[PDB]
């Protein structure tokens, strides 16, 4: 519905890059609201049905794609035959249809979000977020996440990961956004948020 009405669309798997994503604009000083930009969730890895709602043979609006390596050779060949229609991708390797989607502004990131943003700099943030969403942690656990921020080269993913589904995942990430700052902002978001900013402001340069 807002998607008929936005010049550019943000398509991202989930909900904890539904809230994160925007807030990493803003600190970039990419105001997508004010630029008619939407971010949209796909629930999954399914990007197919979307890049044929905004292709050129459906609406023909700009849209930027975040997703996680993890098959993601597939997930992109399967937009690639919609944007590059119809062309052969069959007979590339995953990192050459990696490096092909970065034109239509398809971008992968080799970590998954969470762990690299506990990585990255926002361990002691999202430790507080944690504690004060699960405020009952058995003792044990609460030593594991001390030592994860101690030393974030060392942490239990699965257990991170395991922590933040129970707070939910969206609810997590809307907690912690106050917290992201531009200079932590992992690079697979930057290039889609400067990707898809860049596509909206030519279409306002071309007006002379
Ligand atoms: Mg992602
Ligand atoms: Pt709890």
């Amino acid at each position: 519905g807002e998607i008929f009405f936005s010049r550019g669309v943000i398509l991202v798997e989930g909900d904890a890059e539904r809230f994160i994503v925007p807030a990493f604009a803003e600190v970039l000083n990419i105001p997508l609201d004010m630029l008619g930009i939407t971010v949209c969730s796909v629930g999954g890895t399914n990007f197919t049905p979307y890049v044929k709602l905004l292709g050129p043979e459906g609406l023909n609006i700009p849209h930027v794609i975040l997703t996680d390596r993890d098959l993601v050779r597939r997930r992109l060949i399967n937009v690639l035959d919609v944007i590059e229609g119809g062309v052969d991708h069959e007979e590339l390797d995953a990192d050459e249809v990696i490096k092909l989607a970065e034109q239509y502004g398809y971008f992968v990131n080799e970590n998954t979000l969470e762990p690299e943003l506990f990585a990255g700099g926002l361990a002691e943030d999202m430790q507080e977020v944690i504690r004060e969403e699960l405020p009952r942690l058995r003792r044990e656990t609460l030593n594991a996440l001390q030592q994860w921020v101690d030393d974030p080269a060392q942490i239990d993913e699965d257990l991170l990961l395991r922590l933040i589904e129970r707070i939910g995942k969206g609810r997590f990430a809307q907690a912690l956004a106050p917290s992201v700052s531009e200079d932590v902002c992992p690079a697979y978001i930057r290039s889609a948020l400067e990707h898809i900013r860049d596509a909206i402001a030519l279409e306002h340069h071309h007006h002379h």
